[PDB]
């Protein structure tokens, strides 16, 4: 039947995911498709009493792919910032939040993005947060990525670093050696949420899958995903 009706009656639910994108949607050691992404999505499908199939595809295929109707439900880290995508797209309640943070040496007392004018920051330099260090007055100095930045941090040729939340997050939780720490994080309005995206003329299905998430964020349900892939519950802006 139609989605809504499949929602209401028990019935099957179809989500595009790429499936090769660890912590978010990828394969386990045994093989089991999981990741922040799948696991919210199979409790939310759980909610809902309706069985979940994901359908691995990548990213420019997922997305001609739910327009084409080949899936209901897109689930991969897909935040719709751009107004054109809002007009073809609609995007469920997010179901995780992430945004610019810094990060310095565990010896520092760094606070704010004014408190690196001026300072030696390992960037990338052709990097949306090269250009965002460089907006903000700091000496930028090259690396490749983040690892190579936290190097530099570590040996004290640089420091700071701007980078994505998750992205910092994942690392300090398979790198505990580390040595740094995030030193800030960009306020609520300017974080960006990740929501289940369904196409247009769907706003019951919608409408629960944000109930359905609403529901996991209030039962403890997306603080213990967050915590499994990142240390930290993800689901507050």
């Amino acid at each position: 039947g139609s989605l809504i009706e499949r929602i209401n009656n028990k019935g099957t639910v179809t989500v595009g995911t790429e499936g090769t994108y660890a912590p978010f949607t990828y394969h386990d050691k045994d093989g089991k498709l999981t990741g922040y992404d799948v696991e919210v999505t199979r409790a939310v499908a759980e909610k809902l009493g309706v069985k979940v199939e994901f359908k691995e595809t990548q990213w420019d295929s997922m997305m001609a792919g739910l327009k084409a109707g080949r899936f209901d439900v897109v689930a991969n880290q897909v935040g719709l910032t751009s107004p054109e995508r809002q007009a073809t797209f609609d995007k469920s309640e997010p179901y995780s939040w992430s945004g610019a943070v810094l990060v310095a040496h565990n010896d520092s007392n760094i606070k704010s993005i004014a408190d690196i004018k001026g300072v030696k920051t390992a960037q990338s330099l052709t990097s949306n947060y090269g250009e965002k260090a460089k907006a903000a007055g700091a000496q930028l100095v090259p690396v490749d990525g983040l690892a190579q930045s936290l190097t530099l941090i570590e040996q004290k040729r640089a420091d700071a670093t701007l980078n994505d939340e998750l992205a910092v997050l994942d690392y300090l939780k398979k790198n505990p050696n580390a040595g740094v720490k995030i030193v800030w994080s960009a306020p609520a309005d300017e974080k960006v949420g990740s929501g289940l995206i369904v196409n247009k003329g769907n706003d019951e299905a919608v409408a629960k899958f944000s109930t359905a998430i609403n529901e996991l964020k209030a039962d403890g349900t997306l603080k213990k995903l967050g915590e499994q892939f990142f240390g930290k519950d993800i689901s507050v802006q």
